[PDB]
């Protein structure tokens, strides 16, 4: 449990069964990340309570291009490429709706860089689950109906930026030195010399399957959805993944940016939450068709309000 997930010899057979479809890094980023490091990334817990989306005659009929990227649709959202870090706790759930979120004001919502808070999303939404120790996604869209959240601006992430490398290049401190509770829920700003200005969706709803996936994301921008992790995810560095190797370690949310074809592959581009350090600059691509661990099981997203 505080021994390691990888070795050289777990590598060494993942690009034997992978057959070079993608690459796998023993001595990369998670070299030394524990069994119970690995497992506390992975905070998705919990047929949908939310309606399945419905495209309009003109969004079906719409000819979908062979590849897209969210950054080069929508260039003037500087939210869109921002990579982000959930740091040691269980909060992708949160973290990933929170990114797709501020991605969909400037899309939708009017406002070209507003930062929602993953932490007041995290800590106010019981609904949701238990905080650091996972939560549901369909839930965290439904909160951002219901209730509304703050911007970054107002509750800044609690959790800094920490490396699983043991000397960071960007000098983060390492992630070992860190294991976070759920934070306190609070109603007004964490400097109480800011105002608080509340942001809320008018609807959310389901996405499943592959068409759902890359007409939502044409019309509308990035949204959440999330799959099963295994060992050798963890190790990944580059190409196209699929599952060949390792234990279950749980389920991950993470915000969906693209598709493409690399050398006949299908995939999908998707921004991790583990800082740009990890995998494609913080990004992996993922087999798609076949809903590999998953994936196209089951996506979540709202329409924001815009603000006055
Ligand atoms: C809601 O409000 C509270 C502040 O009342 C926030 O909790 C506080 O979070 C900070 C991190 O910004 C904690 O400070 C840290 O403390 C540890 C040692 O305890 C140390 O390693 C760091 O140097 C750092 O300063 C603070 O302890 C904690 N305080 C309490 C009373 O819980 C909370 O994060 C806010 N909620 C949200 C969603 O942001
Ligand atoms: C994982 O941990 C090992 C050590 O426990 C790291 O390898 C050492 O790195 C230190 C500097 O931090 C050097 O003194 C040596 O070159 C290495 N020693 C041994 C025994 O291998 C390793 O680099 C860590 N991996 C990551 C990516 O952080």
């Amino acid at each position: 449990e505080d021994a390691p997930v990888l070795s050289k010899a777990f590598v060494d057979r993942v690009n034997r069964l992978n057959r070079g479809i993608w690459k796998a890094k023993y001595d990369g980023v998670m070299q030394n990340i524990t069994l119970r490091e690995a497992k506390r990334l992975n905070g998705v817990i919990k047929a949908s309570i939310l309606p399945k989306r419905r495209f309009t005659e003109e969004e079906a009929r719409a000819p979908l291009p062979s590849s897209f990227d969210s950054a080069e649709a929508w260039p003037n959202c500087p939210t869109i490429p921002q990579i982000a870090d959930q740091s040691a706790c269980g909060s992708c759930w949160a973290v990933a709706a929170a990114s797709a979120m501020s991605d969909r004001f400037c899309t939708m919502g009017g406002v070209q860089d507003v930062h929602i808070s993953a932490g007041d999303l995290l800590a106010c939404c019981s609904d949701c689950g238990d905080g650091c120790n996972g939560g549901d996604p369909d839930r965290a869209w439904a909160y951002f109906s219901s209730t509304g959240l703050v911007s970054d601006y107002c509750q800044p992430y609690p959790f800094p930026h920490c490396s699983h490398h043991s000397k960071s290049k960007n000098g983060y401190p390492p992630c070992s030195q860190f294991n976070f509770d759920t934070p306190k829920c609070n109603c007004t700003c964490d400097d109480p010399t800011i105002p608080v200005v509340n942001y809320r969706s008018w609807t959310s709803y389901a996405l499943q399957g592959e068409d759902d996936y890359m007409r939502e994301l044409f019309f509308r921008g990035p949204f959440e959805v999330a799959f099963d992790v295994y060992e050798d995810f963890i190790a990944y560095n580059s190409g196209v993944y699929h599952h060949v190797c390792g234990q279950y370690l749980g389920g991950h949310a993470v915000r969906l940016v693209g598709w493409g074809t690399s050398n006949g592959v299908p995939y999908w581009k998707i921004a991790n939450s583990w800082n740009t350090e990890w995998g494609m600059d913080g990004y992996f691509l993922i087999r798609r068709g076949s809903s590999e661990c998953g994936i196209e099981d089951g996506g979540s997203a709202g329409i924001p309000l815009a603000p006055n």
